[PDB]
């Protein structure tokens, strides 16, 4: 089998069985994160050593343990004691998100801070939320998680349209305790409803659209073996599956004739952060770091047929681990199906006397997630002519305030006393490359204005200029929409026909980065985000842009540090980090429900095939 | 009958008639444009005056006219004569090519130039090309085309792939004479074959792809009426087609529960440039205004179910006129169908226990054109929830050259000795903006970012500062990508329920604008293209970014004349005038036929509705 084949369910009793033989996991133990952990760099061994990761959290106290086990051999390969107030804690567990709720529900102060706006404890949820690194010199050390209150007048009420501000409680997870409860000041609590599925806000549903049926008489054009190997249209990879990361891609790559040739080692979405600009001190403390902190595959929705996926669909059903250690199964968590793009080409000549169509198509590989009231949607597409591109497909409910009666410069308005506070959701893409094999290089290349005169002009001529990224720190780009700036990955050690170095080039959709100021402790945490492109040298412990513990760290510890190594990127095992987002200043069209909004980047082939690659398609 | 409705063969006849009779459709009068005319701005009248604009050539050399004619009262509006050496030439005929490559087969310089190549005149095909303004007093006045060589080694051969660089030839095409013959040295004719069909180059086809039969059981869910009136999920326009700009958006409206909401009045693409980046003499003039010059329109091709449009699809005819004023009918030139757009909507609430699916769907409406070796798709999408999309697909074959031997700044090498000179491919949106009613203004949006400190603050903040454009000559916009620029158009006599002004948010991809140096002819030709918006007070003249007559015309008559008269548009009758484009440097997979490349624009509810106007839409 596979080294990249997904985790089965009797891997993960294994891991739970050799770490309670080794005394690891007694019952006050809780495993925060487990997954596999990639093959080594030097795999030319027949060791199918199939290694696991896990971060072991204590429920009483004491220091939560980082071990990683051999499912292969039975055997617990190392177990590191952690200090959370030096690296910072493990990600959220779910059975903790409940304990917000109910620890403040007979707390002294939260009783008081809702009697004083007439709110009966019953109907008060709690959001559990993420606790950052701020003034606080008592949450040191400590598993704290914060608490935002939104009212729910029924048991199928959306208590988002009904958020209660002014008000913010600290809460210690372990000890139970509630550490403070803050209230600026009472705040009328929108009473508007925002049900999208009361007849009574959604009117008669609409009866004019007819069915569109998309079907394949005869299957797909894709194969699956091995649980998770595809090939399709010349297009080899493995779907792979981790809680923190998603749906991650391994082995990307194309068959030109007889030669399957590498394009991307591994491709995933190593971390997204959701910053606000509302200044205000009820909420001036969120960024959520949806990967980082709260683990987006862990919140994987089955998706169902004919709804969240149409066509003909394939599906894969990821199995992830629970706090105790027990195999827990994602169904139909990733979707998987050829679709129609399209024309790919086409040409009427006159003297020839030819009419030429080819029609285009793409892969799709695609999950959802939810985590609170946000839903994002990861979908990876692959189309016949060599193009890769990703897209993150943002709905969901937006979070919301209370819109000050004099108004906001970081607020909008989406009903009368609600509000939305500005934010981003800010994407890293860790794109482990491999044009042709590892000897990569990455080049940027801008657009160059002539001027008119003596050499060579008419005023017409325009030229475009390459620079070589040879270090690492000098690697940290910025985009440049003006001069039409892209990035070639290209392997100087593998030419094509016309003796020139084959490559692929990065398309970027040239969207704002991280705009908190650059003092602030969210540009810290989240320094990646601060600009468009970063190139790493490989190494097996530099998984993430922010590090492995985000959870209430401090900033740095990720590609900031990385990067002050300085090591040789010309032409060498590199790691292209590509941070992507969206600037989100909700609107009156977001609310009650987000209709979805993209953003993505793609990489098309630039000199890396001989002639068109799709001379082969047939008219179909 | 709608007044909007498509011109008809019957209509064209008539139109013929009336010319004939009126005495300026003698045997030796040619119509150069024919095209029905919108009806007035003040159309409160029940006059169903089917008014048409005819550019007429004289093909003995007397002055051409310009002619409207009414097709209801049977007679001619007006008649001017024209001084072309003054306003422009009128558009190329097709019978013009012919000519050019016929007068050189029997010039004795030609036939020399060939002889000096050992190149059989009978196999060189030579590309009758569009003469720009340059350095020549004696085509002032006159109907001059340039002829650029390439060689056919049998009837289906690509021409395309054997360019015979170092050779131009300038042709009177009206007198019939070559007035010049340039040849600044031989370049080998590059050998190897661009035959993308033959199966030596294709090798076997491909025989793993499976169908993907897309279909509507029940039919489409859009209606047509009038033969172009189109109504679809409470969207509501009328298709138009003009042999200039192609397919026109008219009347563009949303249903907005029993209130038909204006948006746009007229969308088109009024011109579209291709200027050419080597500085060589031999293409340097180089530069297609497909749309000016050629009328883009005139070359729909007819549209193959199956290859060209999949789906349940709805044909459109649209009948244009011949040089001799009889009715040619384009059958199957627009595609009409809806297609799926996966999720719209969704969110699993933890709390409510909810969980919410919807799916998009998008309306199409397109023809595909080609001038040349060039094809172009032109597709406008209509999105369930209010957004409006272009997209512009370019394919086709890659203008070429020889690639010298020591190298180019300005060419890409595509085979060997084979070369493609660097070019973009800019477009002009014309946009006749009615958002909720002719009171209409434009908006400039920047994100802005805060300092850390005092002013609340965290470091978290940020915010957006919107600047109105109130009149023409402050209207003249550039992107910025980096602020996250965008545009909103509103209505400030239209507010919704928090009572904001009613807007649509514009998107631009912000790719380049117009490379050539400020200076140079096609700056001056093609000065719309070097600014990304322009926004002028609506006037019934001011219908092309450059002028009626763009063929051997000077430039400023387009836009920068337009804005001079620096007209107020704050709260007036505005059009928006959009330059988006492609900044094309020729890659290896371009040849022999190119995969679709794409650029656009789209447009967005920006506090329009009162809410998510897709609540109603029902799970399919
Ligand atoms: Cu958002
Ligand atoms: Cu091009």
């Amino acid at each position: 089998a596979s080294p990249f084949r997904l985790a089965s369910a009797g891997e993960i009793s294994e891991v739970q069985g050799i770490l309670r033989t080794a005394g690891l996991l007694g019952p006050e133990k809780r495993i925060a994160y487990l997954g596999v952990l990639d093959p080594a760099r030097g795999a030319g061994s027949e060791a199918e050593d199939r290694r696991f990761r896990v971060f072991i959290h204590d429920v009483s106290g004491a220091r939560p343990q980082e071990v990683t086990v051999s499912v292969t051999n039975g055997t617990v390969i190392s177990a590191v004691e952690l200090d959370t107030a030096a690296t910072g804690e493990l990600p959220v567990l779910e059975e903790e998100f409940e304990v917000v709720e109910q620890l403040l529900a007979t707390d002294e102060r939260w009783l008081k801070a809702l009697a004083a706006r007439n709110l009966d404890v019953s109907k008060v949820r709690v959001a559990p939320l993420s606790a950052g690194v701020f003034e606080y010199a008592e949450e040191r050390g400590r598993r704290i998680l914060r608490g935002l209150a939104f009212v729910q007048d029924f048991p199928e009420d959306s208590a988002w349209a009904h958020p209660v501000d002014g008000l913010v409680a600290y809460v210690d997870v372990v000890s139970k305790e509630v550490t403070r409860v803050i209230d600026t000041g009472v705040f009328p609590v929108p009473a508007e409803h925002g049900n999208y599925t009361d007849p009574e806000l959604t009117g008669p549903l609409r009866t004019t659209q007819k069915p569109i049926s998309i079907t394949q008489p005869e299957g797909p054009s894709f194969t699956v073996t091995g649980g998770n190997h595809i090939e399709w249209e010349k297009w080899s990879l493995d779907v792979g599956f981790d809680v923190r990361e998603g749906v991650v891609l391994h082995n990307i790559a194309f068959r030109d004739g007889d030669r399957l040739r590498p394009i991307i080692n591994r491709a995933s979405i190593a971390e997204m952060v959701v910053p606000y600009g509302d200044p205000s001190p009820i909420r001036s403390w969120q960024n959520y770091f949806d990967t980082g902190e709260y683990l987006v595959g862990q919140y994987a929705n089955s998706l169902e047929l004919g709804c969240d996926c149409l066509g003909d669909i394939t599906y894969l059903s990821p199995v992830i681990s629970d706090a105790f250690g027990n195999p827990r199964e994602i169904r139909n968590g990733i979707c998987m199906h050829e679709e129609d793009w399209g024309i790919l080409a086409k040409h009427s000549d006159l003297w020839s006397g030819i009419n030429y169509t080819r029609r285009n198509r793409r892969m799709v590989i695609s999950f959802f997630t939810t985590i609170g009231n946000y839903d994002y949607g990861f979908y990876w597409y692959l189309y016949l002519d060599g193009t890769i591109e990703f897209e993150a497909k943002a709905t969901g409910v937006v979070f919301t305030s209370a819109f000050p009666e004099g108004g906001s410069d970081n607020i909008s308005q989406l009903a009368p006393g609600l509000g939305a506070p500005f934010h981003q959701h800010i994407f890293s893409a860790r794109l482990d490359m491999a044009i042709d094999g590892f000897t990569n290089r990455v080049e940027e290349e801008d657009v160059v204005r002539q001027t008119m005169g003596p050499g060579n002009e008419r005023g017409n001529a325009f030229s475009r200029k390459r620079t070589v990224l040879t270090r690492e720190s000098e690697a940290v780009r910025e985009a440049d929409a003006r001069t039409g700036r892209t990035w070639i990955i290209s392997n100087p050690e593998s030419k094509n026909r016309l003796n020139e170095p084959v490559g692929y080039k990065l398309h970027a959709h040239n969207q704002p980065t991280l705009l908190a100021d650059p003092g602030s402790s969210i540009a810290r945490r989240a320094a990646f985000a601060t600009k468009d492109l970063w190139v790493t040298r490989y190494a097996d412990d530099e998984r993430y842009p922010t590090g492995d513990f985000v959870n209430q760290h401090s900033g740095g510890a990720g590609l900031p540090s990385y990067i002050a190594q300085d090591r040789d990127i010309d032409g060498q095992d590199i790691v292209v980090w590509h941070t992507f987002g969206l600037t989100h200043f909700p609107r009156v069209e977001d609310w009650p429900i987000m209709p979805v909004d993209t953003v993505g980047f793609k990489l098309r082939p630039e000199g890396f095939f001989d002639r068109s690659p799709v001379l082969d398609v047939p008219a179909n």
